[PDB]
């Protein structure tokens, strides 16, 4: 009956952009259950150009919506639900041009009356890079906001607090759950949710060992295990939901090497070969580093001496390493946009009237 197309009038392009990326209440209900659900509507008016061989108004649609989107998101890069929503909606709609590009990769997981609605005379796929772009650009900008939100709280609650005895550890996992429901209730492919926590992990890990390379008053035994207790605590976080074990090894490993160096006994020749055998995801500049700020505080650790830090430093030789002591918080992990499916048909798509797109017609 319906083919899944979207009629809209060449000189109302900017009235849609408008009322579905600029001006959008996110939260209507379909959209809550379905979001990404402009993505949808977006390219079913793109198939209905590309259906017309009208190339001029295809690219004018291209670029009005690309052009859209940067610009909504520049009006509220402190909004992360917003960011979450158009970094969402822009992923779903990448992922519409490729699973209905008509290439052959990506009719692997279609419904025989999905491949029925590939576009049909245009190749976009230069258009689907410039997409992953800006996608990119947008997701860079929502970390930025969930790490700056997080950061006043990682030292305080990592080891400011001292529980082997007003914020704490608890509270790190109480913001990485907001972050993740936050992500979840905006469509957030999986995959991408988990780049995601990856990055925080690293943030945290990384900001707490640079607190530990700056205060003196944090290297010792006690701080090191409360800090491998910490760990496990998150590993817990991870478990609670669901994710792998697998990207807190990859984020927190220099960390435990850190807390474990703090706890072991440093004064055998013995102490230091295991000190070089284990230590092996730090730099020795680090490794150096926490060996001579390290101040014990109780009577069961004895102090390191200049001696023991010459000898280490010369088993340290055997491995070439990196110049790097701080870890900067403005890293970013390489993002995939790995492609998903959507299980929708665009036949029995409809626009809630909460959209204000009356002015289009269902082909």
């Amino acid at each position: 009956e319906y083919l899944g197309m979207l009629q809209y009038k060449r000189e109302d392009e900017a009235k849609l952009i408008q009322n579905l990326i600029l001006d959008l209440k996110p939260r209507g209900v379909v959209v809550n259950m379905i979001p990404g659900l402009p993505a949808h509507i977006l390219f079913m008016c793109v198939r209905y150009a590309d259906s017309l061989n009208d190339a001029n108004m295809l690219k004018s649609l291209m670029n009005s919506t690309i052009n859209g989107i940067k610009q909504v998101v520049k009006e509220h890069l402190e909004d992360f639900e917003m960011l979450s929503f158009w970094l969402s909606n822009t992923c779903h709609f990448l992922n519409c041009l490729k699973q209905y590009s008509g290439e052959e990769e990506f009719m692997k997981h279609n419904s025989p009356q999905q491949n029925k609605n590939c576009l049909n005379n245009f190749d976009l796929s230069e258009y689907r890079q410039i997409l992953s772009d800006v996608a990119i650009r947008i997701y860079h900008q929502f970390i930025i906001i969930m790490e700056k939100n997080i950061q006043p709280i990682i030292v305080p609650g990592m080891l400011e607090y001292e529980s082997l005895q007003g914020y704490t550890m608890t509270s790190v996992l109480q913001q990485l759950s907001y972050f993740y429901t936050t992500m979840c209730q905006n469509g957030l492919d999986p995959e991408l949710v988990r780049q995601a926590v990856k990055q925080l992990f690293f943030l945290i890990g990384a900001v707490t060992l640079n607190s530990l390379f700056l205060r003196k008053d944090m290297c010792s035994c006690r701080k090191g295990m409360q800090i491998r207790c910490n760990i496990s605590y998150l590993e817990e976080w991870l478990k609670d939901k669901n994710l792998q074990n697998s990207l807190a090894k990859e984020t927190l490993e220099p960390l435990s090497q850190a807390a474990w160096l703090l706890q072991v006994k440093k004064t055998t020749d013995s102490d230091a070969k295991e000190i070089y055998e284990r230590c092996t995801s730090l730099s020795a500049v680090q490794i150096i580093k926490i060996l001579n700020s390290y101040t014990p505080i109780d009577d069961f650790e004895k102090r390191v001496t200049p001696s023991f830090v010459r000898k280490v430093q010369a088993l340290l030789n055997s491995r070439e390493d990196s110049s790097q002591l701080m870890l900067d918080t403005k890293y970013l992990f390489q993002v995939t946009f790995p492609f998903t499916p959507s299980p929708h048909a665009l036949e029995m798509i409809q626009i809630p009237s909460s959209f204000k797109l009356g002015f289009l017609n269902r082909l």
